[PDB]
């Protein structure tokens, strides 16, 4: 039991994904929206095009160092996600905008993405499984 979705999704923002920061932002995507949630749009206020929306929001990688996304919850419960870039890894820190409750997590993209292997969904993540935990277990658990 793991959701599908991810090849997919990987599939449909591929010309996008560049750096392993775009991958690593791209798994997290990916388990946002199968636990409840639909992407809303990049920034952190609502710009003209917030498309409540599975697919990642137009140029959502534009910054390889600050990723700036807003989601909201199926149901309620709404969310803004920032992927911050730190040397080798990413910061993790989630707001959920009507509790000001913040989740905090950090990541190592050399342990979890091979950026020779960023053209090939199948080899691009290394440890899928702890990576998905530790996702689960640190941001969204806190609602």
């Amino acid at each position: 039991s793991h959701m599908a979705g991810l090849e997919v999704l990987f599939a449909s923002a591929a010309p996008a994904i560049t750096c392993r920061q775009d991958a690593l932002v791209c798994f997290l995507h990916w388990e946002v929206v199968t636990h409840g949630y639909c992407g809303l749009g990049v920034g952190d206020q609502p710009g003209p095009n917030d498309k409540k929306s599975e697919l990642l929001p137009a140029g959502w990688n534009n910054n390889k160092d600050l990723y700036v996304l807003r989601y909201e919850y199926k149901d309620g419960r709404k969310l803004l996600v920032k992927a911050i870039t730190v040397e080798s890894s990413m910061i993790l820190n989630v707001l959920e905008y009507g509790s000001q409750q913040v989740a905090d997590l950090t990541l190592n993209l050399d342990d979890y993405i091979d950026a020779e292997h960023l053209g090939d969904f199948h080899r691009t993540y290394k440890n899928s499984e702890e990576l998905r935990s530790r996702i689960v277990s640190g941001i969204i658990t806190p609602i």
